[PDB]
């Protein structure tokens, strides 16, 4: 089976929907934050919330809930927090991990660029290929769903190659043409 990784900035929003529903149709999945830490905002003339990574989902959402359960009720970090304690600990930072994946799936320029210089930055001697692959997904609840329907259906693509590292050139044109977006392609190596 593919071992697959999907990164946003916090490891909260986009990467974690995504995490929940590829895990749901049978992938292997973990996912990770580019970020330096891990913020959250709350009336947006405001500073944000800021945690490390490692920090407990439950107790993210107990420090915010003991700010104003209702504000941020409202605008649904509580639910989202609530969701992804249920899937594992906390948010994970992809520049400490020592996982390693099949293809790793970005969900914006930025973390497609961090994820990509660290890597690069890195070297050892497996000489193994990771596909790293940005599928854009805007940063609010709703396109985190929608994006986690895309980018699922694009590792199903590539989970029935055999021989993925000759075929993936290919299945990325199709799926662009289908979907009409642009996927962004680095080859790596651990
Ligand atoms: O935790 V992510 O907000 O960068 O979707």
């Amino acid at each position: 089976k593919l071992a697959v990784a999907v990164v946003c900035s916090s490891n909260m929003n986009r990467s974690m929907e995504a995490h929940n529903f590829l895990a749901k149709k049978g992938f292997n999945v973990r996912s990770y934050g580019t970020g330096e830490r891990v913020k959250l905002p709350g009336m947006a003339f405001d500073k944000p919330n800021v945690y490390e990574f490692g920090t407990k989902y439950e107790d993210i959402y107990r420090d915010l809930e003991s700010k104003d359960k209702e504000f941020y009720t409202q605008n649904g970090l509580l639910h989202m927090l609530d969701r992804n304690r249920r899937i594992k600990k906390c948010p994970e930072r992809f520049q400490d991990t020592k996982e390693q994946f099949d293809i790793i799936v970005t969900v914006e320029e930025r973390v497609y660029d961090l994820v990509v210089m660290h890597m690069e930055s890195m070297e050892s001697v497996d000489n193994r290929p990771v596909h790293v692959l940005n599928v854009d997904v805007v940063d609010n609840a709703e396109d985190a769903l929608m994006g986690a329907f895309v980018i699922t259906d694009m590792i199903n693509m590539m989970a029935k190659s055999t021989d993925l590292d000759n075929d993936i050139d290919e299945l990325i044109q199709e799926f662009e043409e289908r979907r009409k977006r642009v996927i962004l392609h680095s080859v790596l190596f651990y």
